[PDB]
């Protein structure tokens, strides 16, 4: 009633675009820990009963393609997909290696009225990419075609986003420990929830720049679902 | 559902908190607006559901956009010490990032920075709610046939739309999102967590709505709310 059915015979499709080096030309630099975060989130998501594929380093045309190419798939034994962007990002924009791509352009391949096989089911995107250069100084019948997305963003719009080398990003190290612990008895919000909880708080930056120093951030989750999602 | 500790907001205040309501039906002949009929129906429908929840009430009509602004900053000076959260409601024309007051046009971002962390010291770790009933462009859902805080958490902003469409009101039954939002909360607003009710209100928008015109451009459309949460923790009206 209140629940997406998740009586089907595979969880569903997670595609993880996976990007660490980039075009000379796009000037941006190698994102060190991104690797990290792939392989966190291929345990996680696979573990969560996800048929996840790991695509490294693609370009513009490539990331359009793995895209519409899942779109065009036959999710009639699917309860629903998911796709994990990890790259350099703008505003309402994500980085291949040979440029940029609005991320609009890459979800509405799921539009209900592109991707009949997924309607009335949740297509989950998760964007952990920079979403601008601000930085957070803390302190002290028928069914629509835009329905059943969520997004849930490492950031807010127009903030910049947190990455250690070392351990990986700051998003994606809370989303795993959460999964990995109660990815299976709560709901999706619960968990995005605590997410923003655990980023908010437990995490902050230090460096060697006063303008970068002791610096903060929170997710952002945008949600069009019509029902509460449990993976199980 | 199970109710886990340190996991919702803390609700034990002197009480809930204020709920701003700007109802704008009447806009100056220059932004070329139309009169907004069905607001008001709206905002009666809204205030009484906040009230019930327990919200401090307030109704402000057909505001210039300094007013807007003013009123907004000088609630986000207000001591919100012995209050659990806040609520902002707007019921306006609005376009991709903007909504409307009489005489013009203002950003939302600028409506709701006023309650950041910095800002508004006293709604730190609080939930700020927004609910906005405003079209957010001009696209059409042709449908299809079945220690330290960030500045900029615990926000929750719950638009009655998608970035960049349309967003239908009754002149006789109000907008889909407020009619579908009240009743959710009239049944469930005192026994569900804050996105298990949007959610609903999510569902009962997509289906039980679509348009009907003698116009085919806006025959048969279809409507999507969109909730975006900087939220930390699980939020109830209740207990």
């Amino acid at each position: 009633t209140y629940q997406y059915n998740m009586n089907f015979e595979k969880l569903g499709k997670c595609i993880i675009i996976n990007n660490k080096n980039f075009d000379k030309v796009t000037g941006m630099g190698v994102r060190n820990g991104t690797d990290k975060d792939a392989e966190a989130l291929f345990k996680c998501f696979r573990s969560l009963g996800f048929d996840v594929i790991v695509y490294n380093d693609c370009s513009c045309a490539k990331m359009q393609d793995l895209l519409k190419k899942a779109s065009e798939e036959d999710h009639t034994n699917a309860a629903c997909f998911a796709c994990i962007l990890l790259s350099h990002g703008e505003e309402n924009v994500i980085y291949g290696k040979d440029g940029v791509t609005p991320i609009k352009d890459l979800t509405a391949h799921f539009r209900g009225d592109r991707c009949k096989t997924l309607l009335e089911k949740p297509k989950l995107f998760f964007i952990q990419a920079c979403r601008g250069t601000e930085l957070d100084d803390g302190i002290q019948y028928k069914i629509p075609v835009e329905a059943d997305f969520l997004f849930a963003y490492s950031t807010v719009p127009g903030y910049y986003s947190w990455r250690s080398p070392g351990r990986g990003s700051w998003f994606v190290q809370a989303l795993c420990s959460i999964l990995e612990e109660h990815g299976k008895d709560l709901e999706i919000m619960q968990i995005l929830t605590r997410v923003n909880d655990r980023v908010a708080r437990h995490f902050e930056s230090q460096s060697d720049d006063p303008h970068f120093h002791e610096k903060k951030q929170i997710p952002c989750v945008v949600s069009m679902l019509t029902k509460e999602l449990y993976f199980s």
